[PDB]
Parts: C-alpha cells; structure tokens; sequence
C-alpha cells in the first residue's frame, strides 16, 4: 500500500522536579509482504511460533491476504521478540520500530498522567490534554521498489520525524505518594466505593497532587477497567455541601450587615420555610455567633444570614471562586457542574445555594475555590504543568474578608466542638467538613495550611463510606491532617504553632 509512517518519540513527561512520569519506550513492530512470504511457506510454523500465533490461523490469515502488498505481523513487541524474529531470517518480514509508554510511577499518578493508544496517542490526563505538545510530528521516507514489494532503494528522506517536547507537570511526586497511600488507606479502613484527594499550592495555582481511588496500572494495557481509569476528581461531580458556607459568610462579611461576634438563633434547630424545612442535625442550639454556625455547622444558622444578605451576593462570590465554573484546564471529558442561578431567587433556593444542597462541583473546583480563601482573597489560573512565572490572578474576595474566614475556620479545627481530627501536629491548619446525604454518603474536608501564611490547600472526597461513622469530620478530616502533616515538611515549611515569636 501507499506510505509507511516513522513514528516520532513522544515528549517526555516529568513531575515538577524532573522525575519521570511518562517515558517513551522502542518497541518493534513487524509487517510482511505476503506475495514474497508465499516463497518461503516452510518458515511459516516457526514464524507463527515466534509471533505466538496458531500455525493453521496464522497460515490462513497469509493465504488471505495474497493479493495485498502489505500486511502487519504483530504490534509493540519487545525489541528482544521483535530480534527473535529477525533471526528467523524469514522472506517478506520487515520491522519497524515504534513507541510505547512506560510509566515509572505506574498507579500513583495514572489519573493525572493519562493513558496512551495503540498509536502512542494520548487517550486520557495530560498525555490527551498535551498530545499536540507531546507527539511532534512523524516521519517522510518514500518507499519505493519498481512492481513488486522488494524496497529496491531508499530514495528521498525529506521532512523527517521530530522528537516531541518534554513537559514538566505541577505534581511533585513526593506529595502524590503520600497523598496516593493516605487516600488508598482511608478508603480500606472506610471501606469506600471511590475517593478523590487534590493537593494545591494557593500562591501559585499549581496543582501539587490528585489521586482518585480507584486507581489502575497504566503499564498493564489488558484489562482496563474502565471505573479504575476515571479521573473522579476532575470528572466526578458531588454537592459540596457544607464545604461551601465559607463563601456564604464571606458574602456576609463583606456585605456590612455582619460581623464574626453577631449572634444568630438556631433554635429549636429547624427553620420552615413554605413547605420546605431546612433542618440541623445537632438541634440542641439557640444563639449562636458565626464562627459558631460553621464549628456546629447550623443550615439554619447559614440560611438565616443568607435571607438577609441575599443570594445574589453569595451566588458571585461561589461564581468568583469558580464553582460549577470552567477550569480553563483543558481535559476533554472535564466536567463543569452547576451553580444554580435566578434572577428572582425564592427562599428555598437562597437556603440551599447558602448550604450547598442545589450545586454539583468537581474536586479540582473545591480546592481552587479554598486555594482563593488561603490566597488572602486572590484566585490564581490552575494549572498542571510547572508554573514558573506566575500569573497576576483576581481578587475575589477581599483580603480583609478572607483574613477573617481564615481565623474563623482556624477556629473550625481548633475550638472546643471544633474538627480536632483535622488538627496538623506543630501548625495551625483551618477548614470546613462536608457530609453530603446521596443511605448513601459522601464525607468531605477542605482546607489549608499554615494559618500564618497559607501554603497549601487540599480537598479530601470520600465516596460512600461503610463503617459507623460516615462525616467529614470523622472521615476526611484526619485524611487532610495526614497528608496536610507530611507536604508541609516536605515543602519545609516552617512549622507556625509556635510561642508568640
Ligand atoms: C454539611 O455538609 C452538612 N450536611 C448536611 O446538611 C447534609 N446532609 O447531612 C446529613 C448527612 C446528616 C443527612 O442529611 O443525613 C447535606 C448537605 S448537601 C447534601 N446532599 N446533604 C453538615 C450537617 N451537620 C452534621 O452532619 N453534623 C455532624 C455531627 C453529627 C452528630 O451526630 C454529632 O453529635 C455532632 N456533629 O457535629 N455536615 S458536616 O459534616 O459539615 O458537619
């Protein structure tokens, strides 16, 4: 047939310090030209033998294919298979080498790395997202004989393959394995369907780590689940639920209508509204101040400072900090979610909007959305390749508002009824816990670290636990404490729990 394609070394693909992530393998590819093979049939059992293939299939398929000028033998066998065959010395049998992914890194980052296809294109992650980056472009050698197959000279090698270029990724390895282990293990002692965990760097908008459970080995390319190869925290939407109502206060506080000492009355723990009730699940409850509302995590308490701001003002801020927004990541499949809008918004929704019953968010937009709340207010473009100029970012939410939901969800972690199991040993962390009611549950922790001066902001999903204790709070919190503990001295950050300094 017409042309042969060189193909071209894919771009390799490292973690942001250079480790290896994706590596371009030599593989060899043998072809035949069945009208020169039908002058060697005796070679042809042990032809089969070396392909693997059954001797009578294999004779069959050459004998059918008599006509054709050019056949392919077998695909991406080792070059050690691909020599074996070689030294057969069979008439008719060519080769060409080709490449195939390894991954060093194998299950860790499978989700973030990607996948690639039969012809080393990108099929999933970054190896899809980058694959015009990554793939260059393939080789120009005109096979030319006369009217036969015999390739009698190797005429004009013109515009030959260009290697792809190399791509250094946000993900630190080093935080992705912990973040990998601690996720696989919380889902083991939770006994969990699935679970995402991202990891970001708030000043930057790097995406330091994402792990999802399940996982799979991109290395073992039969049995593909295709469950195991979802991206759950890019491609997963959830209700982040009450993960949301620190940007719910921070649309009160910056409304100048509240301040952290008000009061608000939860009592008796349930609120009617038309022939909807918003109920607490803790109703033992009367007044209590804002840092109050997020510790005991009062729908109520929310609902109320929602019906007198309004829901336009939260609603922005949720929209500002990109909830059910475009990531501007790229990733075909990425799921964008809903923030529920109105022009005229009725009681019910304001509530739900406020406690984040109405909306579906991905993982990646949660930690996005907290990394804007560490980052003093400022949103910074996610990224997952290795930022090494920074962009300027927008400031969303004032700094003095988010100083303020920083010191109250410092007090979340920290106060007496507080979420101690997301306490990080030597620094000051905040955050928010999450119990979304799918009875199935999906237990939730965002937050960041250190208080002083954020650094990192990390999200923990954990899909369906099946133990006694399914919330956030008991669930996902320590989950974040673990891994929170181990990126913060792996980025040597100093620890803040200090005395007065
Ligand atoms: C925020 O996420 C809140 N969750 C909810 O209100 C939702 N469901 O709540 C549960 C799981 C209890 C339910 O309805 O069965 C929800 C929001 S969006 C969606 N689809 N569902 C708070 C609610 N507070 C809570 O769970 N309290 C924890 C708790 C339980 C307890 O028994 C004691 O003694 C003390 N505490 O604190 N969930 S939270 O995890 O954010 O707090």
């Amino acid at each position: 047939v017409r042309h042969i394609a060189i193909p071209a070394h894919r771009g390799l693909i490292t973690d942001r310090n250079g480790e290896p992530l994706a590596v371009s393998t030599p593989v060899t590819t043998l072809w035949a030209n069945p009208k020169e093979l039908m002058t060697a049939k005796e070679r042809w059992p042990q032809l089969a033998a070396a392909l693997g293939q059954d001797t009578k299939l294999f004779a069959d398929r050459i004998e059918q294919n008599a006509e054709r000028e050019f056949i392919y033998l077998v695909r991406g066998l080792t070059p050690e298979q691909g020599e074996g065959v070689i030294a057969l010395k069979v008439p008719g049998v060519y080769s060409i080498e080709e490449f195939r992914r390894f991954y060093p890194a194998g299950e860790v980052v499978a989700h973030a790395v990607g996948f690639t296809d039969v012809d080393d294109r990108g099929r999933e992650g970054i190896e899809l997202a980058f694959d015009e980056w990554l793939a260059g472009v393939p080789g120009k050698r005109q096979v030319l004989k006369d009217r036969r197959g015999r390739v009698i000279k190797d005429v004009q090698v013109t515009k030959n393959a260009k290697p792809g270029k190399t791509l250094a990724l946000s993900i630190d390895l080093r935080l992705q394995y912990l973040a990998h282990r601690e996720l696989r293990n919380a889902l083991l002692e939770n006994g969990a369907k699935a679970g995402s965990l991202v990891i970001m760097d708030v000043k930057t908008g790097e995406i330091l780590a994402m792990t999802n459970q399940p996982t799979y080995n991109p290395n073992n390319r039969r049995n593909l689940q295709p469950a195991a190869m979802r991206n759950r925290a890019m491609i997963d939407v959830f209700e982040p639920g009450s993960t949301v109502k620190p940007f719910s206060m921070s649309a009160a506080l910056a409304s100048g209508r509240w301040k952290p000492s008000d009061i608000v009355d939860v009592y008796p723990g349930t609120l009617q509204i038309g022939r909807y009730t918003i109920r607490d699940v803790s109703r033992n409850s009367r007044q209590l101040d804002l840092t109050g509302i997020l510790i005991k995590s009062s729908n109520v308490g929310i609902s109320k400072i929602a019906f007198d701001i309004g829901a336009e003002s939260i609603y922005s801020v949720m929209q500002q900090v990109g909830l059910g927004q475009d990531t501007g990541l790229g990733f075909p499949g990425e799921r964008v979610g809903n923030l529920p809008n109105h022009r005229k918004w009725p009681k019910a929704e304001t509530a739900t909007l406020a406690y984040g019953y109405g909306l579906s968010v991905t993982a990646i937009q949660l930690a996005h959305a907290y990394a804007a709340l560490a980052n003093d207010g400022k949103s910074v473009p996610l990224s997952m390749t290795r930022v090494d100029r920074v962009p300027d970012g927008v400031q969303v939410i004032s700094p003095e508002v988010a100083s303020t939901v920083q010191g109250m969800l410092q007090q979340v972690v920290e106060a007496q009824g507080g979420v101690f199991r997301a306490q990080v040993p030597g620094y000051h962390a905040a955050g928010k816990s999450g119990t979304a009611r799918k009875n199935a549950y999906r237990s939730l922790f965002a937050g960041f670290a250190p208080a002083t001066d954020p650094r990192i902001a990390m999200v923990v999903v954990i899909d369906e636990p099946s133990k006694a204790g399914y919330f956030g709070g008991l669930v996902s919190a320590p989950v974040f404490s673990k891994v929170m503990a181990g990126a913060l001295r792996l980025m040597n950050v100093p620890p803040d729990n200090l005395p007065t300094a």
